[PDB]
């Protein structure tokens, strides 16, 4: 019979042994397992998306760009272990590389000194410049998604949300739904962006500088509608020109009924925080998402002089160029490499 653990099947095979619980992640149940052939102790990750359609492009979304991509700070998928046949195939094991920590549980509980944010900032970065460069979005980048070992190496995990950057067709209504983690969604989502830009992303690692620099995260709307409060309530009022640039009447007005707000400095928030840092922040929580700096830029700041090398900062060699029943046959498909 298949090994058990807390009730449920977590059925890996003779190869990974020594199973424990390590807890539940978006996807369900993750372990930590032996690895009988490699001789280290590797994070296993149970998936059951066969029932409903979304659940299917998440994995496939997941499986298929891990799979693409090959990079220092991104997380590799070492295996995948599933039934001989279509048929039989229930779960998805995901076994990866084992992580002592995250970001999340992280600063939870450590005060992070300059050097350890520079330089997790630095791998954020190097690995988001490989992502963006495979024309691809994270479009869920948070403190619980990046990773990291006993010796601090960042590896950015969780392509379940991530799309192909689409540029030409970002424009939408205001309000309109979307599905990435609250605190960290940039300001024009909420007013007429669909997150299919770059800048989306940027924003994100923003507010991860942020959080890094003061172990809060700096935006924490209670809710939808909240998000775009506490972002103004600290960048303040946007400027006419940044207005202009929002066609959208509903949104554009939504502003303009706003009581005048007015910035606050960076250094009031982050008093102890490295100057450079803070020019830095300043730059990928740029309001205005035309104007936000990009990733290769971002790696140019002089905050990150220390590590930035652009011939050790490679991009993909293969960017992304564009029912459950085939999304489970696709899924099939991908990992059949792993038999
Ligand atoms: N690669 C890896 N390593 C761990 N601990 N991971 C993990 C992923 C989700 C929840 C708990 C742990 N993932």
């Amino acid at each position: 019979g298949p090994e058990m653990v807390r009730g449920q099947v977590f059925d890996v095979g003779p190869r990974y042994t020594n199973l424990s619980y390590i807890g539940e992640g978006a996807y369900g149940m993750v372990c930590s397992a032996y690895d009988n052939l490699n001789k280290v102790r590797v994070a296993i990750k149970k998936i059951s998306p066969f029932e409903h359609q979304t659940y299917c492009q998440r994995t496939l979304r997941e499986i298929k760009i891990l799979l693409r991509f090959r990079h220092e700070n991104i997380i590799g998928i070492n295996d995948i272990i599933r039934a001989p046949t279509i048929e039989q195939m229930k779960d998805v094991y995901i076994v990866q590389d084992l992580m002592e920590t995250d970001l999340y549980k992280l600063l939870k509980t450590q005060h992070l000194s300059n050097d350890h944010i520079c330089y997790f900032l630095y791998q954020i970065l190097r690995g988001l410049k490989y992502i963006h460069s495979a024309n691809v979005l994270h479009r869920d980048l948070k403190p619980s998604n990046l990773l990291l070992n006993t010796t601090c190496d960042l590896k950015i995990c969780d392509f379940g949300l991530a799309r192909v950057a689409d540029p030409d067709h970002d424009h939408t209504g205001f309000l309109t739904e979307y599905v990435a983690t609250r605190w960290y969604r940039a300001p024009e989502i909420m007013l007429n962006s669909k997150g299919y830009t770059k800048s989306i992303d940027i924003w994100s690692v923003g507010c991860i500088l942020a959080e890094m620099l003061s172990n809060r995260p700096i935006f924490p709307g209670k809710h939808y509608l909240d998000q775009l409060n506490h972002i103004l309530g600290i960048l303040g009022s946007p400027s006419q020109e940044d207005l202009n640039c929002i066609i959208n009447l509903k949104a554009r007005n939504y502003l303009l009924s706003l009581p005048h707000k007015n910035k606050v400095p960076w250094n009031r928030l982050f008093p102890n925080a490295d100057s450079k840092a803070l020019d830095l922040l300043d730059k990928m929580l740029t309001f205005n998402p035309h104007k936000r700096i990009e990733v290769e830029q971002a790696l140019a700041h002089p905050y990150l002089e220390q590590y930035y090398d652009p011939s050790d900062e490679p991009i993909a060699e293969a960017p992304f160029k564009f029912p459950k029943e085939k999304l489970k046959e696709l899924i099939f498909e991908e990992t059949a490499r792993f038999q």
